[PDB]
């Protein structure tokens, strides 16, 4: 029913195929870095200009005007989730988001909905992913993308950001029953959410475990492993008895040097890397079935487009031209130069051809 | 001019002895978890507790008539290097400490102090150290510290906590000349300032690398590697020089996982760990020369008494016996039950005498 896939290389890669050249996404690609970005948000309020399909297909496709990046994202955000399990939210401009009512004790998860009912409620997503997919008219793949269960726990118990997650993680240790309660709540929202939006045209899927560093080994294999492998299963599951395919499906888990061996065993096809890991080192960890994705300090966009293209081109010489997609080690941020971001992308082509011939 | 130190476990781990059991002690064990802590600093404002030698003595002993801790740090506090070399603090109750004027370009520079000043300003730590060291009457070695080069200028740059650093690493990025000449500047203060703790009676001095995580390893090899490794072999050299015993040092990187191999060669006899990094794992990193220090995630206090002990079983079982010193994998949070740390430091003192006999 869509229109078909022009430049696949991203898929390719992520499947673990030779390819021409490193395809290369950043993270955070629509994001107020961009003047446009700023424009297009100033016109609704944030989990509004969300529900607004026209809104979220132009933040996607503003980035690939700019850029001749090897996938577009569906922009959302990972709070989405909560949202629809019947939190109150806000992104007041500024702030960041927060949850003025977190969860603290036992008795507030009856506040939420049956996961069963959760990907009704984000219908504007598929509406948005739906368009987009249309409109981006096979250019290059769509990719859709939730949080991770143990990621989505952090906010909905601390309310926000912490630097510490020391009430979520007080939940691991004093309510671990709670916790794999709303964590199994949470598998439960995500994985109808991410079929949905393979129904509605996503071509492949990312699930942000950017919370992962908080944990450490034995906390993260008993909360947050074993809910990343059920999402990856049940997805693959649900989409192969709807008669559709598998798309190819990214985990990312920032500061998750620690689990990048288990990670790699996890069902995804690729796992995605942040800045402080050595691409060498995280060859080792995973091993040579998966691909690897990233992982270009987000901060070395500050340096000039020169130094740019070197940190790339080394970058590149460690990761090898095989199972390897590029992209920064985490979201752009919003003090970025667009022309760096350009830079990047140009760099990671230009380098990656060399590498081969 | 001393009192003879009678239990000296800890400093035998430190430089790789065999002990009779394995010593312990926490970061922050001087900390607002304790309710005595909160009552004495109720008294004055938090810088002005530091220029207390009086004050910073009973914040140092509290926790040691709690607990058998084998080592006392002394009560201070990182800002105390910048705050000396000119820049103006505060830490103001519930927001943490902050610079409302922070360094952002180079000209800020000239603010600063000769950083061979610095020592004569910090006189008040120097005379809390003698008096605390002669309270102890030899019960236990007192811990002096610093903050590391990297870690302070974050703080200068940024004017308080971040959780991306994105200000300071625009400096190294952007501006690297004038990033080398303030981490320089915070050398050359640091080396006389630790110097004249070890004079007034530190037996152990621990570098504070807290801010390691947001660099990896490229950035962290050029910025923040120099100056650690300068700072131990300057130190050592004036002390020698002086006709005094160097002691052991510590270095502690904060999510520096990805630069135990470096740190191990770095000039330090002991390598601090947070709870992210297996401890099998970092020995190999390391080797088997230096001596471990941590790592329990500081969270795991939230857990039962029984659990704790367990919990403390297994980080036992994962070091071993030999080249290690327990400690948490970071600083006590305000929050923490003071009955739970006393069962911590039990179930070290248990089960290393299990693990020998």
């Amino acid at each position: 029913g869509f229109p078909e896939l022009k430049n696949d290389t991203f898929l390719r890669a992520a499947w673990g195929e030779e390819t021409d050249y490193t395809p290369v996404w950043c993270m955070r690609q629509a994001g107020r870095y961009l003047p446009e970005f700023r424009e297009t948000r100033a016109a609704q309020d944030f989990f509004s200009t969300c529900r607004s399909p026209e809104a979220c297909c132009e933040l996607t496709l503003q980035p690939l005007r700019r850029f001749p990046l090897d996938a577009a994202i569906i922009f959302s955000d990972i709070l989405v989730v909560p949202q629809a399990l019947g939190m109150e939210v806000t992104m007041v401009p500024g702030k960041g988001p927060s949850f003025p009512e977190p969860l603290r004790e036992e008795q507030d998860l009856e506040r939420l909905r049956d996961p069963e009912v959760v990907a009704s409620e984000l219908g504007y997503v598929f509406q948005a992913i739906t368009l987009t997919r249309q409109r981006l008219a096979g250019r290059v793949p769509l990719i859709g993308f939730a949080g991770a269960p143990w990621t989505l726990m952090t906010y909905m118990v601390e309310g926000g950001g912490s630097s510490t997650m020391a009430q979520a993680k007080r939940w691991l240790y004093q309510r671990p029953q709670a916790s794999h309660q709303l964590l199994r709540i949470l598998t439960d929202a995500l994985v109808p959410y991410l079929v949905g939006q393979v129904v509605a045209g996503a071509q492949a899927l990312q699930l942000f475990e950017s919370h992962a560093g908080h944990l450490g080994p034995q906390l993260f294999n008993k909360f947050a492993l074993p809910y990343i492998r059920d999402v990856a299963k049940q997805v693959k599951a649900r989409l192969r008895e709807a008669g559709l395919a598998p798309v190819p499906m990214i985990i990312f888990a920032k500061d998750g040097h620690f689990a990048l061996e288990e990670l790699a065993q996890a069902g995804y096809e690729v796992v995605g890397l942040d800045w402080t890991v050595a691409p060498k080192k995280a060859r080792e960890c995973v091993g040579n079935t998966v691909t690897l994705q990233g992982n270009l300090d987000p901060c070395a966009l500050y340096a000039s487009e020169e130094e740019i293209g070197q940190l790339v081109k080394q970058m590149l010489d460690d990761f090898g031209p095989h199972r390897y997609i590029a992209n920064l080690g985490h979201g752009l941020y919003p003090d970025m130069d667009p022309e760096h971001v350009g830079a990047f992308v140009d760099a990671v082509h230009k380098h990656s051809r060399l590498l081969r011939q």
